[PDB]
């Protein structure tokens, strides 16, 4: 996250980490045995990892559980990353309480001007590498689709949004793919690209989940 601020220790209770010995990707906590990430943080080895705030330190409330299988999404496209969307079954359901808790999925879209929290343990600089110990959040708006289009002509499909800010200065980045842009309670989008990180007229895109719910649905229904 460019230019966002210290979440605070476990203030954002349905973020995961997704870890292979390291921090490659962020996920939503949306039941007690499923996670929703991006398609495109797929591997074998990932064990989730909720409670968390500073990944490098065990500092009590984590829960460190297996994937039992992750779900790409079929029709998930790596060339475009339209349907950049992952499900991960855990292998023992999570202890949900005040710093584990699972975040509910939208009824409908979120509208242009939503303000949204979008957090993770991306790089914080858009020219460099710097990644932080703990959570970053960002309070960002989605913008109107034509101003995305207009940002990104020929590359946005009816699957994504952008989210953020065209002056540049705020932005998610790598390391944020997968994570949670959440509107008024509802797990509206995941962080899945951009071009660069935090630039000018270069919003970050994110994979629209009110278009995925009855997937979703019907997939952990059937697993
Ligand atoms: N500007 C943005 N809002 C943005 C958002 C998510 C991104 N994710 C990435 C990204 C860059 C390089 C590699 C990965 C990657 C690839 C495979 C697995 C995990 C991460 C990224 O997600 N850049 C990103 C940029
Ligand atoms: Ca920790
Ligand atoms: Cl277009």
């Amino acid at each position: 996250i460019v230019g966002g601020y210290t979440c605070g220790a476990n203030t954002v209770p349905y973020q995961v980490s997704l870890n292979s010995g390291y921090h490659f990707c962020g996920g939503s906590l949306i039941n007690s045995q499923w996670v929703v990430s991006a398609a495109h943080c797929y591997k074998s080895g990932i064990q989730v990892r909720l409670g968390e705030d500073n990944i490098n330190v065990v500092e009590g409330n984590e829960q460190f559980i297996s994937a039992s299988k992750s779900i790409v999404h079929p029709s998930y496209n790596s060339n475009t990353l339209n349907n950049d969307i992952m499900l991960i079954k855990l292998k023992s359901a999570a202890s949900l309480n005040s710093r584990v808790a699972s975040i509910s999925l939208p009824t409908s879209c979120a509208s242009a001007g939503t303000q949204c929290l979008i957090s993770g343990w991306g790089n914080t600089k858009s020219s460099g590498t710097s990644y932080p110990d703990v959570l970053k959040c960002l309070k960002a708006p989605i913008l109107s689709d034509s101003s995305c289009k207009s940002a990104y002509p020929g590359q946005i499909t009816s699957n994504m949004f952008c989210a953020g800010y065209l002056e540049g200065g705020k932005d998610s980045c790598q390391g944020d793919s997968g994570g949670p842009v959440v509107c008024s309670g509802k797990l509206q989008g995941i962080v899945s690209w951009g071009s660069g990180c935090a630039q000018k007229n270069k919003p970050g895109v994110y994979t629209k989940v009110c278009n995925y719910v009855s997937w979703i649905k019907q997939t952990i229904a059937s697993n």
